[PDB]
């Protein structure tokens, strides 16, 4: 009963979201980057991205510590803050950051991201379409490849 959207690929870093709000915990992040091919971030991928247009006023989980790169925050924020900003993650659970090796050294926000395997579990999950704006779900036309060779032939003698 949960669902995810997989945003824009920035330099292959991105975050994964939830149907609702950000629910995902460190021993999860992981399995939810390899579970897409991807590969949890590092501490300098993170500051990386920063430059490359990846603000967000929440932390997130890593290869092993806690970063929060600010852009172009808002009075939202802790005073308006800038730059990357290190601090664990005492509170509950939080939104996951994974970085992607296929993907383009740039953002990326097309198609040829996918999970590793392409499979369905208990789990649902949408990517952002090639206009990289807003990720479609629930949509018409995903109907699952299966066809069928039912061998019936027929004959006849006098």
């Amino acid at each position: 009963q949960i669902d995810l959207n997989i945003t824009c690929r920035f330099a292959g870093v991105f975050h994964v979201e939830k149907n609702g709000r950000y629910s995902i915990s460190r021993t999860e992040a992981a399995d939810l980057c390899k579970a897409f091919n991807s590969t949890l971030p590092t501490m300098a991928q993170m500051e990386k991205a920063l430059s490359i247009g990846f603000e967000t006023c929440r932390y997130g989980f890593i290869e092993g510590h806690v970063v929060i790169p600010r852009i172009h925050p808002n009075s939202i924020c802790a005073a308006n803050n800038t730059g990357v900003y290190i601090l664990t993650s005492n509170t509950s659970q939080y939104d996951t950051y994974c970085f992607n090796a296929s993907a383009p050294p740039e953002e990326d926000c097309t198609s040829v991201t996918d999970l590793p395997n392409a499979f369905d579990g208990p789990i649902t999950i949408t990517i952002v379409n090639r206009d990289g704006t807003r990720y479609v779900q629930k949509g018409e036309y995903r109907t699952n490849p299966e066809d069928i060779y039912p061998s019936n032939p027929t004959d006849d003698d006098v």
